[PDB]
């Protein structure tokens, strides 16, 4: 299950693995992937002005720390048909660290 990790390690993981396709700040632009502001507590496939796949919308997951960890373990396994071209974060340490950071960065 999800447990709070290191947000500093999380921020680096975000910069090096996620930032190329995602912004986190309020009003931040959409890039290859949607801006993630307010992602926790919002259903999947609902960021304003972003064109998602039917699969992402269909999943209809209410994003929380635990399901985000499961999704980030392997995105294509959790949401079959996703256009998010990312293999996943295989270490639970990395997922805990990234999510601790993301919970704050996207608030
Ligand atoms: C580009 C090559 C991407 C990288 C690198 C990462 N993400 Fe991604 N993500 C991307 C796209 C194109 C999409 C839309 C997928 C679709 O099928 O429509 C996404 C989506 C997400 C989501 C869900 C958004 C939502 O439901 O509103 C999340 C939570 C997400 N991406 C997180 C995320 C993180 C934390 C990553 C780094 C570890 C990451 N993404 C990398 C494209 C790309
Ligand atoms: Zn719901
Ligand atoms: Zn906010």
């Amino acid at each position: 299950e999800f447990k709070a990790g290191s947000a500093k390690k999380g921020a680096t993981l975000f910069k090096t693995r996620c930032l190329q396709c995602h912004t986190v700040e309020k009003g931040g632009p959409h890039k290859v992937g949607p801006n993630l502001h307010g992602i926790f507590g919002r259903h999947s496939g609902q960021a304003e002005g972003y064109s998602y796949t039917d699969a992402n919308i269909k999943k209809n997951v209410l994003w929380d720390e635990n399901n985000m960890s499961e999704y980030l373990t392997n995105p294509k396994k959790y949401i079959p048909g996703t256009k998010m071209a990312f293999g996943g974060l295989k270490k639970e340490k990395d997922r805990n660290d990234l999510i601790t950071y993301l919970k704050k960065a996207t608030e």
